């Protein structure tokens, strides 16, 4: 029938009429990158490569969610609040006195199944919802709703309300943008994910850098997210997707993804990219989980993690998908605090960074170094600790 491809073009020379010429149908045109998602009869893909202004034609790959219910739970109750073990492990609670992440400029975007936006322990922190499914951007809530539970769970780990009920997130007051890039089954196309990343930048207004001041992540005038979190993976390294990642990085957004759960020598994509923080999983006894893909940047609680779940509910899940929000929360705490004290945010930084001058550099040196000294193939730099990190930030 047809297949979905993603074309990188020379925007000046590429004539879109040509794709319609070959029976192609345009799905979505990227704002931030020179690329377009198009459905073509596989008969035409060859024709596409040979067109002028077509630099590359890449295929629509797949990535998948990285968390699974620990006991095959369908979700359950917490009438009274409890603090999940990971939250303590990560030294979050001490921080709340300084900040809970409720500074206004700060948003955290989670690209995942969607969210249960009416969950009592979530709702007040849910700022914006979108779905990028099938290359259609929808802002209607019915589209936005979690049909899997993985995303609602990822989210509670980051933001869940500090209150009478349920559980509580690393950054319990931070603003959430739930960008749904995965289906009911937890499967996603690489193209929809790239669109999700773009949306996280564009923000609700649709305008990236509306002030045209060159500042986004950390500009109050702007609506951009300052932390994109992807508890998902796939094995493909595609050009266009990287490009979108660079776009986010360049906008100063901190990006975090799960290493993957295959006990692999190295992380899944996008975790594998240089500007993305790859997150490993540890357990309650501080062993690295056997499933956790190796060579992460850092690690965090990934085993038996209680969080929110749909229909106003809670559940325990496992995977590097679970580790990922913990890190994301830490960065949110860090940026929110830094921006509460000075009126800016820190640079994202690099993998080698070991200084207090970068968000990553801070994570790198405030982490609890385990196993072999220094960065290691199992723990990465170590286990992320919020309290130390913030201190480094404000120091
Ligand atoms: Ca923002
Ligand atoms: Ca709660
Ligand atoms: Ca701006
Ligand atoms: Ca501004
Ligand atoms: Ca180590």
């Amino acid at each position: 029938n047809t297949i979905r491809v993603i074309v990188s073009v020379d925007k000046a020379k590429h004539n879109p009429h040509e794709v319609l010429g070959i029976g192609g149908h345009i799905v979505y045109q990227f704002k931030l990158i020179p690329a377009v998602v198009v459905d073509v009869p596989a008969n035409a893909v060859g024709k596409l490569k040979k067109m002028p202004g077509v630099e590359k034609v890449e295929f629509d790959h797949q990535a998948v969610l990285l968390g699974k219910p620990s006991w095959l739970g369908g979700g359950s109750t917490q009438p009274a609040q409890t603090i999940p073990w990971g939250i303590e492990r990560v030294k979050a609670p001490s921080v709340w006195s300084i900040t809970d992440g409720s500074v206004s400029v700060i948003q955290v975007a989670v690209l995942d199944t969607g969210v249960d936006y009416d969950h009592p322990d979530l709702a007040a922190n849910i700022a914006w919802c979108v779905s990028t499914l099938r290359g259609k951007v929808s802002t209607k809530l019915r589209d936005c709703a979690d049909q899997n539970g993985h995303g609602t769970h990822v989210i509670g780990t980051i933001a869940a309300l500090n209150n009478d009920i349920g559980v509580v997130g690393v950054a319990p007051g931070v603003q959430i943008y739930s960008v749904r890039v995965l289906d009911a089954r937890g499967s996603g196309s690489y193209s929809d994910i790239a669109i999700g990343i773009e949306q996280a930048i564009l923000g609700p207004d649709g305008v990236a850098d509306k002030d045209g001041d060159g500042i986004i992540a950390g500009d109050p005038d702007d609506d951009a997210a300052e932390v994109i979190s992807m508890s998902l993976g796939g094995p493909a390294d595609d050009s266009y997707l990287y490009d979108m990642i660079i776009q986010a990085y360049n906008a100063g957004i901190v990006i975090v993804a799960a290493s993957g759960n295959e006990g692999a020598p190295s992380p899944s994509y996008p975790a594998a990219y240089p500007e993305v923080i790859a997150v490993g999983a540890i357990d309650s006894n501080d062993n690295i989980a056997s499933f956790s893909n190796r060579q992460p940047e850092v690690s965090a609680p990934g085993v038996d993690i209680l969080s929110t779940y749909p229909d106003d509910s809670y559940e325990t899940l496992m995977g590097t998908a679970m580790a990922t929000p913990h890190v994301s929360g830490v960065v949110a705490l860090i940026q929110a605090a830094y921006y509460q004290k000075y009126g800016k945010i820190l640079p994202v930084g690099t993998f080698d960074d070991i200084s207090k001058n970068t968000v990553r550099g801070i994570l790198h040196i405030t982490a609890d170094d385990l196993g072999p000294t220094g960065w290691d193939a199992d723990y990465g730099y170590g286990v992320v600790r919020a309290a130390l990190a913030v201190q480094a930030a404000l120091g």
